[PDB]
C-alpha cells in the first residue's frame, strides 16, 4: 500500500526519505482532504489498460505523454531537477502515473507542514491545481512516468509565493470544506 509521511526537520539530502521520528504516517484519506487522489494500476499494461482508460475518461485526462527522468537521458537534467524541487503550484492538475522507478511528491498539509508521498511503479496521483508541492527522485535516481492532462498541457510552475492566482484562491476555499 502507498506510503506517505510527515517529514523530519533536516534540510540536507532531499532524496533521502526524511521520515519524522517517531513515524507519523499519512493515510490516503488524509491526502484526499487535501484534494490529492490516488489510483493503483498494473503498470506493465500501460500502453493498453482498460482500467487506466476508465480513470482517464472519468477525469477528462484527454492528453498524455511519457517522461523519463535520469542523469543520462533527460536534457537539461541538473536544471530541471533543481526546478522540480522548488516549492510551487500549477493552475491545473498535476497527474503522474509511475511506470518504472520511483520518487517523492511532497505536498503541504492544512497547517503548511510537508507531507512526503512515496510513488512507485503502478501508483497514479493527481495533485490539485493550487496545491503547493515539489518533486524529487529518491535515492535510486530514476523514474519513468506518464504525464496526463485535461486538454493540451501547460507545465508552468509558479514558485511560492503564488497566492494571487484564482486556482490558489479556489483551492483554499476547497480546503475549508474538507475534514
Ligand atoms: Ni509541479
Amino acid at each position: 500500500m502507498v506510503q506517505a509521511w510527515y517529514m523530519d526537520e533536516s534540510t540536507a539530502d532531499p532524496r533521502k526519505p526524511h521520515r519524522a521520528q517517531p513515524d507519523r504516517p499519512v493515510s490516503l484519506e488524509q491526502l484526499r482532504t487535501l484534494g490529492v487522489l490516488y489510483w493503483k494500476l498494473d503498470a506493465d499494461k500501460y500502453e493498453n489498460d482498460p482500467e487506466l482508460e476508465k480513470i482517464r475518461k472519468m477525469r477528462n485526462y484527454s492528453w498524455m505523454d511519457i517522461i523519463t527522468i535520469c542523469k543520462d537521458t533527460l536534457p537539461n537534467y541538473e536544471e530541471k531537477i533543481k526546478m522540480f524541487f522548488e516549492e510551487h503550484l500549477h493552475l491545473d492538475e498535476e497527474i503522474r502515473y509511475i511506470l518504472e522507478g520511483s520518487g517523492y511528491f511532497d505536498v503541504r498539509d492544512k497547517e503548511d507542514k510537508w507531507i512526503r508521498i512515496s510513488m512507485e511503479k503502478g501508483d497514479m496521483i493527481t495533485l490539485p491545481a493550487g496545491i503547493y508541492h515539489r518533486f524529487t527522485l529518491d535515492e535510486k535516481n530514476y523514474v519513468k512516468a506518464m504525464r496526463l492532462f485535461v486538454g493540451e498541457p501547460v507545465w508552468t510552475p509558479y514558485n511560492r509565493p503564488a497566492d494571487h492566482f484564482d486556482a490558489r484562491v479556489q483551492y483554499m476555499s476547497f480546503l475549508e470544506g474538507t475534514a
